[PDB]
């Protein structure tokens, strides 16, 4: 599923992302767009032979099992294809923990050079939440 920019704000919030560990709403929606242009459905290889996967890009070699990470933990004990379902649901909760494992939102990459010190409060602009 390929999300609007307001409905993924709006499915966001309700699972709890909005100021969670401290983090506004609008750089979610902008670490989404910019990791995977709001379609759940993205996968992308790194060259360590990982592999990152759905909305927000939630990578193999630490979050989640695909059979092909050698070596690889899977610490939000899901599989990696469960995030591209078209329901968040299992994104977020991972997500939860990783913002959460000491490195805030710098964890994805995409978010300290695209995000990070900009006005992300525009991601939600015009949005009825
Ligand atoms: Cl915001
Ligand atoms: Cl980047
Ligand atoms: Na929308
Ligand atoms: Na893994």
């Amino acid at each position: 599923k390929v999300f609007g920019r307001c409905e993924l704000a709006a499915a966001m919030k309700r699972h709890g992302l909005d100021n969670y560990r401290g983090y506004s709403l609008g750089n979610w929606v902008c670490a989404a767009k910019f990791e995977s242009n709001f379609n759940t459905q993205a996968t992308n290889r790194n060259t360590d032979g990982s592999t990152d996967y759905g909305i927000l890009q939630i990578n193999s070699r630490w979050w989640c099992n695909d059979g092909r990470t050698p070596g690889s933990r899977n610490l939000c004990n899901i599989p990696c294809s469960a995030l591209l379902s078209s329901d968040i649901t299992a994104s977020v909760n991972c997500a939860k923990k990783i913002v959460s494992d000491g490195n805030g939102m710098n964890a994805w990459v995409a978010w300290r050079n695209r995000c990070k010190g900009t006005d992300v409060q525009a991601w939600i602009r015009g949005c009825r939440l």
